[PDB]
């Protein structure tokens, strides 16, 4: 009926680092007021703040995508670099707000740095052009004695950045877009973008725009599939019913898998080995304002935990993926100029990013199932789902292959389930379960009580066969000496 | 490594009977010759090869797809119909031959009723028009008194035959049809022809075009996904190479996921349950002219296998599929004047058809697997295949619950393979294992040599737990209880 | 068109009917006739073709010895019945128009 029978001898494949991505734009208090606030006694000299800062090492970010989004179609990456009094203010026609430009693409390198991710840039399609995108990527990455290359130095970091993701466009498909464009106009540009960035870096991962639409992404795919490295897709999830949330996670497996079959049809993408990046995802349905500050429960960190399990399982078709966004807007991190709270999705990533391997290996699991017709997103759009399990899991091994880790999901809105798992050849012995858990599905963390939802930690003692009793709307890591 | 676990208590989903579908087109000597032999001593008055019946009769065929192919695309079904001698000889474009309509409409139903089959009929979208289409339906399908329902009561049959599957078109994507076309053409003629044949007839299943290009798929979905019940897929593999040939079941299984993965993608056809119907399929490369008198072997054999217990699992996503072809031209059966070969591709048909229940049981297979790089078909295209299976199984159980059936396929070329078996809650019993295999990969059958490969039995005892051992290049149903 | 008892029932695709035909071109001239009306016939562009349609005028209209000037004499009508009014198609615009355009 439910059971867990784990091979740790058996790696499947690896796990693409890259999965646990992360995203700030600029827009609302993601920025300013969020990673980013001036004059703050709770900022360092540099404006970041540091109470922000200890939460982003915390989870370990391998990737972090910016400035958008939405804000990218109209922003002008030059407007954003040299001496701060002197960048201009503008107005920013996605979110409808005056960009002061006092952080840009020189802060932004040195956040990442800061907190040991790669920087991963979208360029603006809407309003730019070839030579402005160009001319973003000689001043991050050259090396040689071109004007924008001499720009960085002059400005004051010699070593050139190598920024190694960049991202060809931000959903060029929408009416919403400045500068949106047609399926055929968007190919034939990303193309264009794609092929002459890499002609200056030929070391740079493109990502280019995809969408719902499979005209579109064929499109794109046909035309530029000989050049870009991924194909993106941006999903985003919720309603207030507890399993019509979380049983999206398979809903998003399915579109995963459509999309990968879309590239196995077009022979130059398949043969370039072209991949999925799933470069915004969230729960995002109750609030549609230019803040965005979305009150996430534990239903949606449970949702987030299921992703993160999924794209370990399928990170060789999903090697990049970006939760949007990591502060204030759709925030994993919310902030007041105070202190700040980490949400229950901030939790799914620093239970499983901590406490996961670099191999996945044979997990196989048995599990009832259950189907459902809901709805999704900010404008409740219809959906259904086959067969979406109760149990999910993911075992994974550390690159040196001392540590396993049994990533366990129970879907189960109001029942335990205490679950037999075996573990090919290993002892008997003690081991570690940490579990992200909270008392209710709709229970946040606040100022006043910041740890209602947490990871705790307990003993077990496991062996080749053993049991263990998860909480129901929870995600456990049992982690495991071998 | 190796295993097979079965829970005959856990029904999966139903198998659809339809999987096992066959397909005559006026091509070479699949009718003439094949099927249908005027002045053969082997022939009974009607014309129908006695021995090719009983060898069709033995595979309990579904449902016959008739009468391309090609050569419907400039075939107009009034010139096979009426007294024989007043029909008209016609040049068929598509083999460049002359085809005299000797068989035709009522002699196809004749023909479906004999063997038991589900009559399916393509339509003429190459140089035939709607009018055409509707009144071919009307003379099939017509219980009122409009003209060409009264022609098939005056012609000898006053009961419609009620014809349920009608092929809106054949290959209109390529070059090489009459009349091909565009796939925003033919998805707006497959919409026209399909939603005013249903006006005639709502009872119809209405297959529409397929292929390999997503845009033509998408295009015909999207226009037409709100009166379809199937998209088509025609799917043609092999080489000389064993492992090339046998891989490919495993492409087939990827191309399969990838078409219904498209439907999911059009709101209309997803909501509708629009399937696939993998309306032509078998093994072709060897021959390239317009006879296609392929000589399969063993191998050949083993992929139409692989095929079958693929369909077995996945009938659900593709509940109409139709081996191509039935006699002589990609022949299942080779009929020479004086008597009949049954290919190791029938000898696939003749095993699991009597051998296979109506509703998959949960089965799980632990497998060592293989990845390939080949060519395959005609054209010898490169294909690859990741993780291929060397062992393959489905279990099925009959409507009733009184038999199980375990097919098993060991691709294994070079070794037999023994594995042990779990059937959850079964007593110890004996059962029948039924074995197809023959000497080498490359074995076939003759005339003078008619059992070289072919299907043997033998007893066993069988228990919750046991093993059995898989000979190499077979599959095998061990049928229990 | 012609004697009544040979001409082909037909299923309508419009509105679902076994048409007889026991009304057709003649017997509508002849009520046109009746009331004192002016013919307007509508022509069928959805199955129909160029050809179809200019016999459809020659049958009505032709004063000559064309086939089927020739044709509405022979069931009974020398003289022609100058149709003044021809519909060219009929709301071809519309998804449910057999033929639509
Ligand atoms: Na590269």
């Amino acid at each position: 009926s439910y059971g867990i029978v784990v091979d740790p001898k058996e790696v499947v494949k690896p796990i693409s680092r890259h999965i646990y991505g992360h995203f700030t734009e600029h827009l609302g208090r993601c920025i300013y007021g969020g990673i980013y606030e001036e004059g703050s006694p709770l900022s360092d000299e540099r404006g970041f703040r540091k109470d922000v800062l200890e939460a982003v090492k915390r989870i370990k970010v391998p990737n972090l995508r910016w400035p958008g989004g939405n804000f990218v179609s109209n922003y002008h990456w030059e407007d954003g670099i040299g001496p701060k009094d002197q960048r201009p203010v503008r107005f920013d026609l996605a979110w409808q707000q005056e960009e002061t430009n006092r952080f840009g693409t020189d802060e932004f390198i040195e956040y990442c740095r800061e907190i040991g991710a790669e920087p991963y840039i979208s360029i603006n399609m809407g309003t730019g052009t070839l030579d402005e995108a160009l001319h973003w990527l000689e001043y991050c990455n050259g090396k040689g004695n071109t004007y924008y290359a001499q720009l960085r130095r002059k400005y004051g970091h010699p070593e050139p950045y190598n920024v190694k993701f960049w991202g060809i466009g931000n959903e060029m498909y929408g009416e919403w877009q400045v500068g949106h464009m047609t399926a055929d106009e968007y190919a034939r540009a990303a193309k264009e973008y794609t092929k002459w960035m890499k002609v200056f870096d030929p070391t740079i991962k493109a990502i280019a725009v995809g969408c719902d639409d499979p005209i579109w992404n064929l499109r794109v795919l046909q035309e530029a599939g000989d050049v870009i490295d991924f194909i993106s897709y941006h999903f985003y999830t919720g309603s207030d019913d507890y399993y019509e949330t979380v049983s999206t996670v398979y809903l998003l497996k399915e579109r995963l898998i459509g999309v990968k079959k879309l590239i196995d049809m077009v022979d130059t993408a398949r043969k370039r080995g072209v991949k999925i990046a799933l470069d915004e995802w969230n729960v995002w349905y109750r609030v549609s304002d230019n803040k965005l500050e979305e009150p996430y429960d534990l239903k949606d960190g449970i949702f987030a935990c299921g992703v993160l399990v999924l794209l370990q399982k399928m990170s060789d078709i999903v090697p990049l993926a970006n939760l949007a966004q990591l502060v204030n807007a759709l925030g994993a991190i919310h902030t007041e100029k105070d202190g700040l709270i980490l949400t229950p999705v901030y939790k799914a990533f620093e239970l499983i990013v901590n406490h996961s391997g670099e191999k996945l290996v044979k997990t196989h699991v048995e599990s009832e199932t259950y189907n459902i017709e809901g709805v999704m997103f900010i404008n409740k759009m219809p959906f259904s789902v086959e067969n979406a399990p109760f149990l999910d899991a993911a075992a994974s091994i550390s690159e040196d292959g001392k540590k396993l880790f049994i990533a366990v999901v129970n879907y189960r809105k109001e029942d335990a389930l205490k679950v037999p798992i075996r573990v090919e050849g290993l002892g008997q012995k003690k081991a570690t379960v940490y579990t992200l858990t909270g008392p209710d599905v709709n229970a946040r963390n606040t100022m006043e009580n910041p740890n209602v939802v947490d990871i705790t930690s307990e003993t077990i003692t496991v062996d080749t066969e053993f049991e263990h009793t998860f909480k129901p709307f929870s995600c456990s890591v049992i982690e495991v000496e071998l």
